[PDB]
């Protein structure tokens, strides 16, 4: 099965308690990853609640980073909002 979230609900997860962001139509909950991210937590918080695909690709993440990111997927962006 697959959980679909709307942009409206993803937008609410941008506070000290929860940080979600979208990458290639997939929703990631990075709340517990903020302090471990080699690129820092500031760059993640800034994109919280929205689509960070372009910024993510612009830096050119390694294969290992992409493989690791899959563990944080909680669902996908609702088809109607794409
Ligand atoms: C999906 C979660 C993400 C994971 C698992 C992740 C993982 C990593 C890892 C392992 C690195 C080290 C270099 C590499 O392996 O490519 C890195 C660097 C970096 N990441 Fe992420 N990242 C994620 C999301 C993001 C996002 C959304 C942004 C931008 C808004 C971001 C910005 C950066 C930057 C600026 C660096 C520093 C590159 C440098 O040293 O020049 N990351 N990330």
């Amino acid at each position: 099965a697959v959980k679909y979230y709307t942009l409206e609900e993803i937008q609410k997860h941008n506070n000290s308690k929860s940080t979600w962001l979208i990458l290639h139509y997939k929703v990631y909950d990075l709340t517990k990853y903020l302090e471990e991210h080699p690129g820092g937590e500031e760059v993640l918080r800034e994109q919280a609640g929205g689509d960070a695909t372009e910024n993510f690709e612009d830096v050119g993440h390694s294969t290992d980073a992409r493989e690791l990111s899959k563990t944080f997927i909680i669902g996908e962006l609702h088809p109607d909002d794409r």
